[PDB]
């Protein structure tokens, strides 16, 4: 997060439809009184993801299903602080000067992806998040962790 404390960079007046990933109980609901406290077009919306999600909080990198899912869909990806700095701040700030990751256009689409894994619920939750993001599994990017399908798509454009 580098805003600057003068003039701390504002956002984009719009909506912004937030989720929330694998956060403890408490801090989600921190979360969502925060947002619930700035308002200014945003709303949190309730759990693969919601139709109108642009924004999922998180901690840490992404590493649930959601998470990953979002990364391949072009979502913006936050932390708790975003949403904490921002009503410091009093509006929304800008997303990339907080630090939040947003990829686009979506990484994954049209490609095609080999999972030299064997079958079980990791490859099944790859396969998912491949098609989530427009890409093929191959029945060119080989892939054995959900950790280099992530540096992948972090890595495009």
């Amino acid at each position: 997060r580098s805003p600057s404390p003068v003039d701390p960079k504002r956002g984009a007046v719009q909506p912004r439809y937030f989720i929330t990933t694998s956060l403890t109980e408490k801090e989600r609901n921190s979360v969502m009184e925060a947002i619930q406290k700035l308002g200014q077009r945003a709303v949190l919306v309730d759990n693969i993801l919601p139709l109108n999600t642009t924004h999922i909080v998180l901690r840490g990198p992404p590493r649930s299903v959601a998470a990953l899912c979002g990364v391949v869909s072009s979502k913006w990806l936050v932390q708790p602080s975003y949403v904490f700095d921002s009503l410091g701040a009093g509006f929304w700030l800008d997303e990339e000067v907080e630090g939040g990751l947003r990829y686009f256009p979506p990484p994954l689409r049209c490609q095609r992806f080999l999972l030299t894994m064997p079958e079980g619920v990791v490859k099944t939750m790859l396969q998912r998040v491949v098609e989530f993001g427009g890409g093929e599994v191959v029945g060119v990017v080989v892939v054995s962790s959900g950790d280099e399908l992530l540096r992948f798509a972090i890595s495009r454009d």
